[PDB]
């Protein structure tokens, strides 16, 4: 048995490392990742040639986080979820929830395309992390990154950064906007219906006030490692 989970995971590496693993996951060439400076100054979305297809936040779990209220949400909703079992998958599961939550940009025969089909061929629904074959797609592709091909950063110093970053990615569907926080064993956590002025996904004031809620629960040391990222059409 080869080595595993001794690797480090991607922090402050938003541009390069995300386009590498996502392309091996099956992401078409017409789409890629690209970093985000701001989302509340309208001067940034004034420089956008095409609408971004998804967004994700990079912010750590502070010890307060009283904005959370654990309750049993619906499990038959129009969208999907997975459990963060393996901890070293902080780079994997972040890109997984960006890709699977928009099945429309996948390529027929890719790893994600056959991962959706293999769960409907087994005791899972289509997304439920509860069967052995659902975990096989996770443990074999991460094996290519715990080897000497060190994802995130070189020399694999620790399991994570000097802090405990978290990864929450989602999109708007059926006229509303929600989130995918894989820390919740209960399921997803809705924000409310989408704005009538949402320019593409950046101007969504609902998710912007939720980022502003986490930084009030955090100290000045915990907001230090804060960045944002997205997945829109490629620009090359």
């Amino acid at each position: 048995m080869s080595g595993e989970n001794r690797a480090v995971v991607p922090i402050e590496s938003n541009p390069e490392v995300f386009t590498n693993f996502a392309h091996k996951l099956g992401l078409k060439n017409e789409w890629a990742y690209f970093d985000i400076y701001s989302l509340t100054e309208p001067e940034l979305l004034a420089f956008l040639p095409r609408p971004v297809k998804a967004i994700v936040l990079l912010f750590p779990i502070n010890e307060d986080r009283k904005s959370s209220t654990s309750q049993q949400i619906t499990s038959s909703y129009d969208v999907i979820w997975f459990k963060q079992s393996v901890k070293n998958a902080c780079g994997l599961y972040a890109i997984l929830h960006s890709l699977s939550n928009n099945q429309s940009l996948l390529e027929p025969g890719s790893d994600l395309d056959n991962f959706l089909k293999s769960q409907s061929d087994t005791s899972s629904s289509k997304n439920r992390f509860d069967d052995v074959t659902t975990d096989q797609f996770v443990l074999n592709v991460i094996k290519e990154n715990v080897q000497t091909f060190s994802t995130g950063q070189s020399e694999a110093p620790e399991a994570t950064a000097d802090t405990n970053l978290h990864y929450i990615t989602y999109v708007e569907e059926n006229g509303g906007i929600f989130e995918l926080d894989g820390r919740n064993l209960s399921g997803p956590l809705y924000l409310g219906k989408s704005d009538p002025t949402a320019t593409d996904l950046i101007e969504q004031e609902l998710v912007r006030v939720r980022v502003a809620s986490y930084m009030e629960n955090a100290n000045e040391e915990d907001v230090l490692n804060f960045a944002m990222l997205g997945l829109g059409p490629n620009w090359e």
